[PDB]
């Protein structure tokens, strides 16, 4: 038993709920919470940019020292950095962007990272500002992750259509 609540049941270990990811992990201080990662650890915008906003640039002063120790992530790949606030720790997992060209069968890769954590709290890789069909990353996710995923879908219309679509 966790303290996730109001999430569909899509199958033996994938939840979701029409939810923001910031306000899901401030409520549930997950032991995981997975950020939307480009391999710079850039947080700009849509996921990254809201989680690190919510702490206060600290997600970044941090990732800004990860990066000059390590150099950047590879796409598929991920790091773990603290949660701050949000959660104990923050999972970034690098998904395709389709807007710079990248290889979409590197999705499944993406999501691999997350069978290294028995729980975790996530949005859909390579969504949003990322332009992969969200459709399709849920589907990966789903024939992909064996861990549990708790999955926050900010657009209520996009969560419908993908409860309605989902096989
Ligand atoms: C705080 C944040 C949550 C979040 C998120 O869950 N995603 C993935 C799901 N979405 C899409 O694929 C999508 C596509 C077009 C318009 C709106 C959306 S969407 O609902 O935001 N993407 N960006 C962000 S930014």
């Amino acid at each position: 038993v966790n303290s996730f609540s109001g999430y569909l049941k899509l199958t033996d270990n994938v939840y979701i709920k029409n939810a923001d990811i910031v306000e899901e992990a401030k409520k549930v201080k997950p032991t995981v919470v997975v950020n939307a990662a480009n391999v710079y650890l850039k947080h700009g915008g849509g996921v990254a940019g809201a989680l690190n906003k919510a702490t206060n640039n600290a997600m970044q002063v941090e990732s800004d020292d990860y990066i000059a120790t390590n150099g950047p992530l590879k796409v598929g790949g991920s790091c773990v950095l603290s949660g701050h606030n949000l959660a104990k720790h923050c999972l970034h997992v690098v998904g395709p962007n389709v807007n710079k060209g990248e290889d979409i069968q590197l999705l499944k890769s993406a999501y691999e990272n997350f069978n290294q954590h028995e729980v975790l709290l996530a949005p859909l890789l390579s969504a949003g500002i990322f332009g992969a069909d969200p459709i399709h990353s849920l589907r990966v996710c789903v024939d992909t992750v064996r861990t549990n995923v708790y999955l926050a879908v900010f657009d209520k219309n996009l969560y419908d259509k993908l409860v309605s679509s989902f096989l």
